[PDB]
């Protein structure tokens, strides 16, 4: 298929975690950040048989979206604030890798990146 598997969102072989901060990501930086109007092509992964996209995953080898992420933080799958965090830069730069500067997915997630970082400069304690 053109469409490898989605990222897992459950692992029994990790170890689950709970911190304030990781809560905070799930309640305020995601759950804001998916109300955007740029966050659209963001909240689940890349189909490539819909968009007609067949080199997407020819090019993106660690393929991560918003969707993705909020089953994590739902499941507990993360250890710490870090490790989500990762997965979010991942998500944006897989966007910068896959299209070229100025292009409007490239706007979008330039827009989307700013307002995370705006978010996460600051975590509970
Ligand atoms: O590099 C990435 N592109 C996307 C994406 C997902 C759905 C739609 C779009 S788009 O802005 O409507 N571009 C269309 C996608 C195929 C041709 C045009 C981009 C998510 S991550």
């Amino acid at each position: 298929s053109m469409n490898p598997p989605p990222p897992e969102t459950s692992n029994p072989n990790k170890p689950k975690r709970q911190t304030n901060q990781l809560q905070y990501l799930l309640r305020v930086v995601l759950k804001t950040l998916w109300k955007h109007q740029f966050a659209w092509p963001f909240q689940q992964p890349v189909d490539a048989v819909k968009l007609n996209l067949p080199d997407y995953y020819k090019i993106i080898k660690t393929p991560m979206d918003m969707g993705t992420i909020k089953k994590r933080l739902e499941n507990n799958y993360y250890w710490n604030a870090q490790e989500c965090i990762q997965d979010f830069n991942t998500m944006f730069t897989n966007c910068y890798i896959y299209n070229k500067p100025g292009d409007d997915i490239v706007l979008m997630a330039e827009a989307l990146e700013k307002l995370f970082l705006q978010k996460i400069n600051e975590l509970p304690t």
